[PDB]
DNA sequence: ATTACCGGGCTCTGCCATCTTA
DNA sequence: TAAGATGGCAGAGCCCGGTAAT
């Protein structure tokens, strides 16, 4: 009877939580008094509680219990209650969508058996919480997927491949082998591509690559190949860009096409632009914002070294004082 | 003294469909 | 036989600066 009542002292949005999960507003017990006291003992704020609990309803029906020893276990990970806090406000999913504590530490025991770190698990668990929540099992056909496809690439040794793709892509374990499968036939269709040239990708510039979803690789690439065909480029020069700065696929087709047109309007040529890819890091805005002060300034851009574009603020204000 | 090369940091969460489970 | 647990989807860059090269 006092729960909606409570969670509107509380400050949670009722009618979102309601639309979430309305199976939790039917149970008989709830302890979203306990849950809010056991937040509170941890630092979490009033706001940050309301959210999380707005969020994933769910997360009313732990008991202090399970709450305190699943939040011991991320503490043999994470050095203090702060960093749980900051992580349960991204994302209130990985702490509270399962109360098996029995996985979650099996998961850390785990990993630890795939040679990975505390340091690396950390990692992890800051960055994709949820590969706590994920099933031991899922876990396991993950790690067993990439050793596979480690050997049946040209890797030395699987099990170091896996603890770098790790390190480097710290959300593959969040992902379906599904996922990741097709991007690397995409990825080893689309170029050349030599075993060797494919792990280096895959551990390195490329990493995230693996993590896109369905289609959105092949579609992305295929909007900057005609994008930059209508240009003059030839498909060994699209390649050539891409591949020297894979981070290009990141960019949704809008962006990265009005970014060209934003460098090309100032008369700076794709030629430049493909062969000092960095510059497509800096947003659009930056870049106008920039441009403005070259030009502003005696800089032509047709001939100038475009570098700076992308250049911190400190090294870019510093060429700019210069420059005038 | 200045530019090139290059890697690292942030936050990547929140929804829904399908099973398990009691 | 409804909830809880679980898997898996779609999501769509920007910036800084250490160190090597010049």
């Amino acid at each position: 009877e006092d729960l909606l009542k409570n969670l509107l002292t509380m400050g949670v949005d009722i009618d979102m939580a309601r639309k979430r999960q309305p199976g939790v507003f039917h149970r008989m017990i709830t302890n979203e008094q306990d849950l809010k006291m056991f937040l509170l003992s941890k630092g979490a704020s009033k706001e940050v509680i309301a959210s999380i609990i707005s969020r994933y309803p769910r997360a009313i029906t732990r008991t202090p219990e399970n709450l305190s020893k699943r939040w011991d276990l991320w503490r043999k990970i994470v050095t203090s209650d702060l960093e749980i806090v900051n992580i349960l406000e991204r994302s209130p999913e990985s702490f509270f969508r399962s109360n098996n504590n029995l996985n979650l530490e099996n998961n850390i025991k785990f990993l630890y058996s795939v040679g990975l770190t505390r340091k690396c698990l950390c990692r992890l668990l800051t960055n994709a919480p949820r590969t706590f929540s994920n099933s031991l099992d899922l876990n396991k056909q993950m790690v067993e997927f990439l050793q596979a496809a480690g050997l049946s690439l040209g890797h030395n040794d699987p099990a170091d491949f896996v603890r770098k793709i790790i390190f480097k892509n710290p959300f593959i374990l969040i992902q379906s082998t599904k996922r990741v499968k097709a991007n690397i036939e995409f990825l080893r269709s689309t170029f050349n591509l030599n075993s060797e040239e494919l792990l280096v990708l895959i551990c390195g510039p490329g990493a995230e690559i693996l993590d896109l979803s369905n289609d959105y690789a092949r579609r992305s690439y295929a909007n900057i190949k005609e994008k930059l065909f209508s240009l003059g480029c030839t498909e060994e020069e699209v390649q050539k860009f891409v591949l020297s700065y894979p981070d290009v696929i990141f960019l949704a087709e809008k962006k990265f096409n009005d970014k060209i047109d934003c460098l090309m309007e100032e008369n700076i040529s794709i030629s430049q632009i493909i062969e000092n890819p960095r510059v497509l890091d800096s947003s659009i805005s930056t870049l106008k914002s920039r441009i403005k002060e070259l030009v502003n300034a005696g800089c032509n851009l047709s001939t100038l070294n475009i570098t700076l574009l992308s250049w911190s603020k400190k090294r870019y204000e510093a060429k700019l004082k210069k420059l005038s």
